[PDB]
RNA sequence: AACCCAGAGCUAGCUGGUUCUCCCCGAAAUGCGUUGAGGCGCAGCAGUUGACUGGACAUCUAGGGGUAAAGCACUGUUUCG
C-alpha cells in the first residue's frame, strides 16, 4: 500500500511542541520561568481576583 | 496555654530555589489611584500579528507667551540731600 504505518506524519503547523519551563536559559524562558523577580503575580497559588484594582474600587462597583 | 494523630500538601501580598542548545528583536525603575507605600490594577515603554497611512531627518516661514536679561511706570522695600 502506499500508505503505511512508517510513511505518515503531521501537517505542518498543526502540533507544536510546548514550553517546557524551567529547563534552562537558552531555551528561552529562563531559571525564572519568565515571571520577572519576586513578587505577588510569581507565587504558586491563585492570584489576584479578575477585576480587583489593589483595593480601588473596581469598575462592576462604582 | 502540654504531647500524639487528623482537618492539612492549612495559609504565607514574605525569603530561597526552578535543570539542554542555537538564531532574531528588546525594555522599565515614570504618572494616577489604593486599609496603600519593597504588593496590585490601568496608562506609558517590549515582542508578535493584522489593517490603514507617509512620514522621519534637514531648511525656511508663521503663530501665541512673559522665563533669562532689563527696568522702577504700578504694588512693596530702600540710601543720601
Ligand atoms: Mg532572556
Ligand atoms: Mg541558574
Ligand atoms: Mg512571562
Ligand atoms: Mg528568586
Ligand atoms: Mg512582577
Ligand atoms: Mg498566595
Ligand atoms: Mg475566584
Ligand atoms: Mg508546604
Ligand atoms: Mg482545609
Ligand atoms: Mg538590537
Ligand atoms: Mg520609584
Ligand atoms: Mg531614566
Ligand atoms: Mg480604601
Ligand atoms: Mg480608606
Ligand atoms: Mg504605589
Ligand atoms: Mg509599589
Ligand atoms: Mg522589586
Ligand atoms: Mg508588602
Ligand atoms: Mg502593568
Ligand atoms: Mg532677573
Amino acid at each position: 500500500t502506499r500508505f503505511r504505518l512508517d510513511n505518515l506524519g503531521p501537517q505542518p503547523g498543526s502540533r507544536k511542541k510546548g514550553k517546557r519551563k524551567g529547563r534552562g536559559h537558552a531555551a528561552g524562558q529562563g531559571g525564572s520561568c519568565g515571571f520577572g523577580m519576586r513578587g505577588q503575580k510569581s507565587r504558586s497559588g491563585p492570584g489576584i481576583m479578575r477585576g480587583f484594582e489593589g483595593g480601588q474600587m473596581p469598575l462592576y462597583r462604582r
